[PDB]
């Protein structure tokens, strides 16, 4: 109980360190790629690489640590660390359901290290599985249909190409399902316009509910925040900018604005209308790392031999897919927040306090 209090706090550090990378993924997401839908994990990006340190030397590692700011604290807490929030968050019960996969799909003939395997297992729950590489369309089978089982049909169809020569595929995944602090009543959900643009909308299921919820107003960002519990300690914080203030706020938003906001709430009786979601976003990280100088791990260079012992030894191919779904469930049992618009969705953990997920929502029913 006591013991375990440097665990929460390398958490705590490392969790104040994926909000930044959360923050910085989707301000390059958004530039490179406006009028999309965003949806990632930066916690379960996090965990994926810091696995790989386990594995990983000299200035692969080190290019790692500094991309993914590792650097302040030593190795042991960083692995603790990560160790305690996945132990935390991993759950199947009636109130939650949250599992963060990492699963490295190496070669048949190479040869992983028991070290690395008992390390990856016993910190991150992380396995390896031997494919055949030699039969990229059966091995890409072999791939998806291991997730697709281990997640219950939540993660599918994770891996779309493997390029020839991969010896080494890294597959990132997380799902979330959970029950809201207080249901929503299917029999109000109605079909509803998101305005795609100001001039172009579409009919969406509408979720409503009146009740006490953390509201308030940035007039520094130009955005609205209300906040909807969950049963467990966890909040789903819904971002909505003014008009014409979308890429302000994607440009503004840093680490010190979770605590000036906190100012900035307060507990009140609001009208709420709050989009359904089934969100699924899939990224290839060798492309979304070059956003944080990450590329060592990608290339040969001799620094994954506690992996497998083979001196070409690199990741061929990494993908992340995180997938979340948003309905009425709940706990059975005025201001105005129309969620309506493009929005912001983070799902932040409240004990860790970690960023579960963040979500740029152009459209609830689309990509």
């Amino acid at each position: 109980e006591v013991q375990g209090w440097k665990q929460r706090m390398a958490a705590k550090e490392l969790a104040r360190q994926n909000m930044d990378l959360g923050f910085k993924l989707l301000k390059k997401l958004a530039f490179y790629n406006p009028g999309r839908n965003i949806f990632l994990s930066p916690l379960s990006i996090s965990t994926a690489f810091s696995m790989l340190c386990l594995g990983a030397q000299d200035s692969t590692l080190d290019e790692i640590k500094q991309g993914f700011n590792f650097r302040k604290m030593p190795e042991k807490d960083l692995h603790e660390g990560f160790h305690y929030i996945i132990h935390e968050l991993t759950q199947k019960t009636q109130d939650l359901k949250l599992s963060i996969g990492n699963t490295l799909f190496i070669d048949q003939r190479l040869q992983p290290q028991r070290k690395f395997l008992e390390d990856a297992k016993n910190f991150y729950s992380a396995e390896t599985i031997l494919t055949n590489f030699q039969n990229l369309e059966m091995a890409q089978k072999q791939i998806n249909d291991f997730i697709s089982q281990k997640t219950h049909g939540k993660i599918n169809n994770l891996i779309e190409n493997i390029d020839p020569g991969t010896v080494m595929l890294l597959a990132n995944y997380i799902f979330f399902r959970a029950r809201w602090k207080h249901e929503f009543d299917p029999n109000v959900t109605k079909e509803e316009d998101f305005f795609l643009e100001k001039n172009s909308s579409v009919k969406v299921p509408m979720m409503f509910r009146s009740g006490i919820y953390q509201v308030g107003y940035d007039d520094k960002l130009s955005c609205t925040i209300l906040e909807i519990p969950y049963q467990k300690n966890i909040t789903a914080i819904f971002i909505l900018p003014d008009e014409g203030k979308l890429k302000h706020l994607e440009k503004g938003l840093q680490v010190d604005t979770f605590s000036r906001w906190k100012t900035l709430l307060s507990r009140r009786v609001v009208d709420v209308s709050v989009p359904r979601l089934h969100m699924t976003g899939t990224f290839d990280l060798k492309k979304t790392l070059s956003y944080i100088g990450v590329s060592k791990i990608f290339e040969e260079h001799g620094d994954l031999t506690k992996i497998a012992p083979h001196r070409s030894l690199k990741v061929g191919e990494a993908v992340h897919k995180a997938e979340l779904k948003m309905d009425e469930r709940g706990t059975e049992g005025p201001l105005v927040v129309k969620i309506d618009k493009p929005y912001l969705l983070l799902i932040y953990s409240e004990k860790i306090p970690s960023v579960l997920f963040l979500g740029k929502i152009v459209n609830p029913i689309g990509k």
